[PDB]
């Protein structure tokens, strides 16, 4: 029987959205009935906190794709890339003109200002290019419009992940494989959501590991946990 | 251990609403995991069916506030007032200028043309009157704008419920009591959602009885059922 429920979402349904009320109400009910209820999100803790309505409460949140966990506004884990890994991955990307976004745990995603013009160049067109999906194309255009902090030099801070993209399929296939080849040297796990991308996070860390860490904190077993949503 | 989940809602969450998709998706997942998932609604089966997005699927629906149950587009119970009760309640309401809406299981709620003048007059003001809540006031104005079928004579059809309203507190208090007083003679149960209203349905019938009938249809027990939502 279930003691923990995880809801995976991007937060948007908690805002303006007339369903935020219903979702908040359902979570309150579940919690009142004795369930521990958790959010899982790819968004950062700060972002998800900004989106949710006033009074919205869960027993915990795993954010940044399983790399962070928060309970009563206290961090219980924060799994970072090494600074050395970040620097090497960004170096390789730049050298190959692979569009990249570096995600800190706090603040905007970022990229080096010296790479701004070729990154903007790569998604210049309004229509998606070279078989890239509508959704990923729009996401890149939206990110270039106002979500990237263009920095002169990479900040020294804890880093959740790096996203890598290009419209050149052969190039990204090869680059993704080069990261896989270095999984154990850089201590990273490599994932991808399209054939045009890759993401690198700390080795062995993902939404699943985040869920395991969160339920372990509450003394709940995997077979007592229900995971639903995105 | 839970085998059945009932979601209580008015349907609108499933409409253009970018939450419609998430809700459908969550229901698909729960059903794929082996739960029986049901809707419970105050709307009619026909209304709720045209609100939901395409491909939306549940194991059953209880509608019209527990008075109708549907499984695979077939009716499994349809609990009606008597024609005699409907006629009597309407007569009493008319005599006392208690605003009324008679709800068939199919088609628009209805009221008699001969009563249109004083029904519309009662809620003519844009400002809520006599302490009536904003919500209930707006509901009455919305109903009068285009949700009522004004008939010369009441159709002979199965009827789910009668809603009763007035801005005269003393009058609805007494009228509500009069219906309670006749609960066993008319074979009705009386509920109310504000001090300005009353609703009459078949004796013993409500959302709870509909839930009970629906889970018994699937051989699931009450303690195996989770009920969340409105």
């Amino acid at each position: 029987s279930i003691k923990a429920i995880f809801l995976d979402m991007d937060g948007t349904i908690l805002h303006d959205n007339t369903a935020s009320g219903y979702t908040k109400e359902v979570i309150d009910q579940l919690r009142a009935k004795g369930y521990k209820v958790f959010l899982a999100t790819g968004r950062s803790y700060a972002e998800i906190n900004q989106l949710v309505p006033k009074g919205f409460t869960v027993d915990g949140i795993i954010s940044s794709n399983g790399t962070s966990g928060e309970v009563k506004a206290h961090n219980i884990f924060r799994h970072s890339l090494t600074q050395e890994a970040v620097n090497k991955i960004v170096q390789l990307a730049q050298q190959q003109h692979i569009y990249y976004e570096v995600f800190p745990f706090e603040g905007q995603r970022l990229a080096l200002q010296q790479d701004e013009s070729w990154m903007r160049g790569m998604v210049r067109e309004e229509e998606p290019q070279n078989n890239v999906g509508i959704s990923e194309w729009r996401s890149r255009k939206d990110a270039l419009k106002g979500k990237i902090n263009w920095v002169k030099t990479l900040p020294e801070t804890s880093y959740s992940k790096i996203y890598l993209f290009t419209t050149d399929l052969a190039q990204i296939t090869q680059f993704r494989q080069s990261l896989i080849d270095q999984q154990l040297s850089l201590n990273i796990s490599v994932s991808n959501s399209s054939r045009f991308n890759a993401e690198t996070m700390a080795y062995g860390v993902d939404k699943g590991s985040g869920i395991a860490e969160m339920i372990a904190h509450f003394g709940i077993q995997q077979q007592e946990t229900l995971v639903i949503g995105d």
